[PDB]
Formats: structure tokens, C-alpha cells, sequence
């Protein structure tokens, strides 16, 4: 893996459940059997959306966790684990959606202003999820929902391996900047979503709080605003993305804009921990979307990310570490293109996000963006997952592998692996002062024969004069590898004489000894 390390020893594979309720897809007995089968193929738990629109439909405080409970009951019967997603967002309207579950219709009546929803540069209204600006309503509603959920699901704490939160549209921490009705669907640039009267005044107050007065504002932005009402979000999103973002005003606007999402992260993170920490004691996480298009568009750089709310990922991730939430990213199955008109750079994006996450010590979990239909995409996922320290991978979605035995068999082999620590020992290595020994192998878990970025470092044992190291490997899988020497300057000097192998790696920790 990266930095001479191996795959993450805590890696686990997860299966994303269907969007529709199980009873609308099959019966509970078949479902329980599907889970036993999934478990046989390396899946540790099934992640599932529990829609707010279902749990509090009737009215405020009128809960119904009957479905969630029945679902957990079957997971328990199958001897599996589940990862509930407290989806406070709407189901339907997004890519891949095949459901229709809006958030409780009554929530919109708790306000007379327009503080609850989103309005784009061109007036398009969006009600897929509560606007994070309304922290007062979110604190109340999410606070109540989470605590009610904890009580109702207390009896099943033993099958709950983790809890996910929905930070926005599609259960992702972001603004709804890419939608069909707003004319911002892939691969178009996104449209900023801060045009409600509430958003405008909030930005105005934030600017005034930062600088004190209009004069200080005009002084900082080098502008000539006539009055406080002139403090506004971009009038022209396109022009802003072309070069307005480079000005002092742009920096402040984007800081505030992304700031709303960071503050929201800290809020839900706190409500969640307060409601689940003592009861379940399981990790909590949220999702960041993979807005990979328009990444390298020369005219409007990061034209889709910025409107989504992603301007500074480093700063964004700090909010997660601060809130004590694990992070989930996507697009692990895709590769870079970066050509007109999409200017798509998913892999580059995933690599950057992963590098940042690992630096800050944030637990990283990945997902695939679109359904996978060929073994080749599983390989791409494997490369990213096992070389960028992912602690987990969640496959979307259920039916894709449940009704396709050959695809399932390929996932079991490449991704449904159980990591096991093994000691590799290489003897008689002709190393000279300054050289370092590494091992690289055929599977992604071994860097796929890469000696530049993904090789696994070994350590000299001065006592037995050989090189060794405890390496994490995929249990019960066949592997081939070779040790090689890296000069002090970083070039590959020589390779092990014979290619080694372990057919397969045993599930018990032992050691593999070979000679150079
Ligand atoms: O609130 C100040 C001003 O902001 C916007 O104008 C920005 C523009 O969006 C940027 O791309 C760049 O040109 O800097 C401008 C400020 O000097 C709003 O469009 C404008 O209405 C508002 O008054
Ligand atoms: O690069 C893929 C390739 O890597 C290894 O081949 C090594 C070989 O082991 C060394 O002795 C020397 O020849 O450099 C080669 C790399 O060019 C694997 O052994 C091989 O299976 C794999 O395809
Ligand atoms: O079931 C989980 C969520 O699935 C969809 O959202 C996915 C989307 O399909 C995928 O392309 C993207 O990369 O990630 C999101 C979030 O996992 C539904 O649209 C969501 O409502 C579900 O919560
Ligand atoms: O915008 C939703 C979807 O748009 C496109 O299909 C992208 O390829 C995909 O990665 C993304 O999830
Ligand atoms: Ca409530």
C-alpha cells in the first residue's frame, strides 16, 4: 500500500440493501437466506436506509420503528450485522433511485420563512432535505429522531455494527447543486444553493460579523458597496466560477458556504453521539459525495464541486475529525478521464480525499458510485481500497450480486477478503549500505507488482541477518510475490531470484520463509 504499508487490518466488506423495503422485493425467509449467502461470500454487514419519511410520517413525535425492528430481527436470524443509515433525506429523484419517500410533509410547516429549503441561482426550489442553515429545527427534529430510534432499537444493539447519518441529499453532506429540475445534472456545472431570503441574510450577517461594518467590508473586498443590502451571494454563478472565486469576496463567500456544511457536521455528530454512544457504543459516520465532473475544466475549475459545497476538502475533513465521525467516499470503481466535456477525475479525487483522511487519522470507508457489472471494476476498487488504507468497502447494490452468482464469486475473491497478519521472511538478500527491501505481489493487497507507490516495506533483522515484517494478507487466497531491493535513491536494484507464492494464505498467523 501507500507509504510502504499494507492493507488495513480492519477491512470489512459491506452490502448495500435495496432502496425499497424488503417486503416489496421478496419475503423475509428468502431475505434471511440471501444474508447467509452474502456472509458466505465475505460480507460482514448489510447497510440499510431507514427513511425519515417512514419513521415519523404522521406527525411530530409520531414514530413508527416497526419496519426497522422487523428488519433487524431478520438480520439477527441470519446471524449477520447491520449498519442503519438514519436517512433524513428524500428517497427518489437522485441517480439510481427507485423509491418515493419524501421527508415528513409536516416538517415544512414549522416555519413561515424560507429557512427550511434551498433555492438555486435561478430560483429552483429544493426540498429533498432540511437546509443546514436551520440549525434550530435540525437540532430539534434530528435530536428527537435519533433518541427515539436509539430507544426503539436498543434490543438489537448486538446486530448494529455501526450507525450512519444523512448529512444532506442522497445521504451525503452537500448542497443539492446537481439536479434535473435545476438543469445541473451530470455532467453540468453545479448551481449555488444559497438564494433563499434566509440564506442571503445569514451570509450578510456573517460578513458583517467578520468585518464589523460595511466600510470594513468594502475595505477588505476592495469593493464599493453602497449599502449592507448589497452584500449578496454570486449573481452569476458561472462568472463566479470562472474567476470571481479568486477574489477576497469569493474566498469569503466560499468559506461561509462550505462553513455551513462544516457546522452542520459538528451538530449532527453531537446529536448522534449524545443519542447512541452509551446505548450502542458503535462508530458513527457520514458521507461525502464524489463530485468528480468538471474537476479540471479550465474555464470553471471544480465547477461541480464548489456549488456542491466542496472548496477545501482539508478543512472539510477537519470538521469530521472534530465531530468524531468516520468518513465514507465513493467512485472507488472509476478511473480518470479529464477530457472535454465531463472533465471527470474520480480516481484523482479519491486519492486526494484518502491521503487527507489518512493524514488526519480519519477512518476511511468507500463505496462504488454506479452498479458494477464486470470483474474489471472490482479490480479498480481493490486497488484503491487496499492501497489507500480503506477500513471498509460497501457495495451498491444488493441485487447486483445476489442474483448473479458469477459476479458474486468474483466479488468474494477480490473484495470479500478477511485480512490476516502473516510474517514474511526473506533470507540471503544481497543488500548494501542504504538499501531497503520491499515485497510486491500480484493481488491489489500486495500492490499489484508496483514498485513505485504501493510496495510493502520489510525490516532488517540484525540478529538472524534477514529481512522480515508482519504483513496483512487476504486469508485463503492464492498469491504470488517477490522481494526486491530499493537503492537509497529509490531505484529498483534487483529482484528475488524465484517468484514466491502461498496457495493459499492460511487463516492462522504463521510465516512464509524464502531465499533471495
Ligand atoms: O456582495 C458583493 C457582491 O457579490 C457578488 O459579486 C461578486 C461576484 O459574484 C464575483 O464573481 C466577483 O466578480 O466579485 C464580485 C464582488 O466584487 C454579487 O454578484 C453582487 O451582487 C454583490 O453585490
Ligand atoms: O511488472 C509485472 C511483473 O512483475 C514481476 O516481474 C519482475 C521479475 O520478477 C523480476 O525478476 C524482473 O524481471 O523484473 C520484472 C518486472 O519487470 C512479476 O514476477 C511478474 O509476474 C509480473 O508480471
Ligand atoms: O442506499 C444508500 C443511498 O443510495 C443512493 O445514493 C448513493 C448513489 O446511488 C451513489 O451513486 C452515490 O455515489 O452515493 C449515494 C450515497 O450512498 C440513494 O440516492 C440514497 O438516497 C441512499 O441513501
Ligand atoms: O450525479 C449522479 C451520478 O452522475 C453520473 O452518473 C456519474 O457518473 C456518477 O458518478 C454520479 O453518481
Ligand atoms: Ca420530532
Amino acid at each position: 500500500a501507500v507509504n510502504g504499508k499494507g492493507m488495513n487490518p480492519d477491512y470489512k466488506a459491506y452490502l448495500m440493501a435495496p432502496l425499497k423495503k424488503i417486503p416489496e422485493v421478496t419475503n423475509w425467509e428468502t431475505f434471511e437466506n440471501d444474508l447467509r449467502w452474502a456472509k458466505q461470500n465475505g460480507f460482514y454487514a448489510i447497510t440499510v436506509d431507514f427513511w425519515w419519511g417512514d419513521m415519523e410520517k404522521n406527525g411530530d413525535q409520531q414514530f413508527d420503528f416497526s419496519y426497522a425492528q422487523r428488519f433487524a430481527q431478520s438480520v439477527k436470524n441470519a446471524g449477520m450485522k447491520m449498519i442503519p443509515i438514519i436517512s433524513t433525506h428524500q428517497c427518489g429523484g437522485n441517480v439510481g433511485d427507485d423509491c418515493n419517500v419524501p421527508i415528513p410533509s409536516w416538517v415544512w410547516n414549522q416555519k413561515s420563512d424560507d429557512s427550511l429549503y434551498f433555492k438555486s441561482e435561478t430560483g429552483t426550489v429544493n426540498k429533498e432535505t432540511l437546509n443546514p442553515l436551520a440549525s434550530d429545527v435540525i437540532r430539534k427534529e434530528y435530536g428527537e429522531l435519533y433518541t427515539a430510534f436509539a430507544a426503539a432499537m436498543k434490543p438489537y444493539k448486538d446486530v448494529i455494527a455501526k450507525i450512519f447519518l444523512s448529512g444532506g441529499p442522497a445521504g451525503e453532506l452537500r448542497y443539492p447543486s446537481y439536479t434535473t429540475s435545476d438543469g445541473t445534472g451530470y455532467p453540468s456545472r453545479g448551481k449555488f444553493q444559497a438564494y433563499t431570503e434566509f440564506a442571503k441574510s445569514k451570509f450578510r450577517l456573517w460578513v458583517l460579523n467578520k468585518y464589523g461594518s460595511l466600510n470594513e467590508v468594502n475595505k477588505a473586498w476592495g469593493t464599493k458597496l453602497i449599502s449592507e443590502l448589497a452584500i449578496l451571494p454570486p449573481s452569476d454563478g458561472e462568472q463566479f466560477l470562472m474567476n470571481g472565486y479568486l477574489s477576497m469576496y469569493g474566498k469569503d463567500y466560499l468559506e461561509w458556504y462550505q462553513g455551513i456544511l462544516e457546522n452542520h457536521t459538528k451538530l449532527i455528530g453531537e446529536l448522534a453521539h449524545n443519542a447512541f454512544d452509551t446505548t450502542f457504543q458503535v462508530p458513527i459516520g457520514a458521507k461525502i459525495a464524489g463530485v468528480h465532473w468538471q474537476y479540471n475544466n479550465p474555464t470553471i475549475p471544480h465547477g461541480a464541486e464548489k456549488p456542491a459545497g466542496y472548496n477545501d476538502y482539508s478543512h472539510l475533513l477537519d470538521a469530521f475529525k472534530s465531530a468524531k465521525l468516520d468518513v465514507t467516499f465513493t467512485c472507488l470503481e472509476m478511473t480518470d478521464k479529464g477530457s472535454y466535456p465531463e472533465y471527470s477525475m474520480p480516481k484523482t479525487l479519491v486519492q486526494n480525499i484518502a491521503t487527507l483522511a489518512n493524514e488526519k487519522g480519519i477512518v476511511l470507508n468507500g463505496e462504488n458510485a454506479l452498479s458494477i457489472g464486470n470483474e474489471e471494476e472490482y479490480k479498480r476498487v481493490a486497488e484503491m481500497a487496499f492501497n489507500y488504507n480503506f477500513a471498509g468497502f460497501t457495495l451498491l447494490r444488493y441485487q447486483d450480486v445476489m442474483y448473479n452468482n458469477s459476479l458474486m464469486g468474483k466479488f468474494k475473491d477480490l473484495l470479500g477478503v478477511t485480512p490476516v497478519m502473516q510474517t514474511i521472511v526473506v533470507k540471503n538478500v544481497p543488500t548494501t549500505i542504504g538499501d531497503t527491501v520491499y515485497i510486491t505481489g500480484n493481488r491489489a493487497e500486495l500492490g499489484s507488482w508496483d514498485t513505485k507507490q504501493y510496495p510493502i516495506q520489510l525490516y532488517y533483522d540484525s540478529h538472524s541477518n534477514d529481512w522480515r515484517g508482519n504483513v496483512v494478507l487476504p486469508a485463503e487466497r492464492n498469491i504470488e510475490f517477490k522481494a526486491f531491493i530499493k537503492s537509497k535513491d529509490g531505484t529498483v536494484k534487483s529482484w528475488q531470484t524465484i517468484q514466491q507464492s502461498w496457495n493459499p494464505v492460511p487463516l492462522k498467523t504463521t510465516s512464509h520463509t524464502s531465499s533471495w
